């Protein structure tokens, strides 16, 4: 897999026209049916949030090829996050119409979309989180497949923000361990860091768990200084 010397950035930092010097390279590399540059009017950004039924559908002679090119591509070298405005921090469950619609401008531009009218989702947050990705599809064929695709990483960053949250609650929590313990709460984070930071206080303490309970209450959950009682006390 030998690329020419401007596709050698990795594919996360390839620009709208880095991917469309990308699939001329390929159709000749590989003899591949020719396409069209706008098959893929986006960046690199966007292209590695496209699963492998976006290729087909976006190209039904080589999608595949092309998205098994891509990753080969991506085995070569080794975080691509999703930098969410400050306006845009709130989950999707309580995005408004106008929250939507400010997510579409932003998405536009950061993954050089092709134009998306404010009217594709006339709707809040919660009608959106039902829409399947045939939707998508419909109502913005140039960009619906990333739009749904950003949808999903955003709500799976929301998770993980939850599980560092735990984990860096306490030392010598594992982070399988804090997505365990986060688990059996339902979600609950507080919950979740509060049960941890019992734990080790009853591991320190010859007294019983709710009077570790009770202990941290007290020192308002500072495990360190709830230590410092219990090792003091014989």
């Amino acid at each position: 897999i030998r690329l020419p010397a401007h596709l050698r950035l990795q594919p996360i930092y390839w620009s709208r026209d880095d991917v469309a010097q990308w699939l001329k390279w390929a159709e000749n590399e590989f003899s591949l049916s020719p396409i069209d540059s706008n098959t893929f009017e986006m960046n690199g950004k966007a292209l590695l949030l496209l699963t492998k039924e976006d290729f087909r559908y976006r190209s039904p002679h080589s999608g595949d090829e092309l998205y098994e090119l891509l990753q080969h591509i991506l085995k070569q070298r080794p975080s691509t996050s999703i930098r969410l405005p400050a306006h845009l921090r709130l989950q999707p469950i309580y995005w408004s119409r106008d929250d939507v619609a400010q997510w579409l401008k932003w998405a536009e531009n950061e993954f050089s979309l092709s134009p998306i009218d404010s009217n594709t989702f006339e709707m809040n947050g919660k009608a959106l989180l039902l829409l399947t990705k045939e939707d998508f599809r419909y109502r913005s064929p140039h960009s619906g497949d990333v739009l749904y695709e950003l949808l999903q990483h955003i709500l799976g960053g929301e998770l993980q923000r939850k599980i560092m949250e735990v984990e860096l609650s306490v030392h010598g929590v594992t982070h399988q361990e804090a997505q365990t313990a986060l688990g059996a709460t339902g979600g609950d984070v507080v919950s979740a860091i509060r049960n941890l930071k019992v734990d080790q206080l009853f591991h320190l303490s010859s007294r019983s768990r709710a009077d570790a309970w009770r202990i941290l209450e007290h020192y308002q959950w500072d495990l360190s200084a709830a230590s410092r009682y219990v090792l003091a006390r014989p």
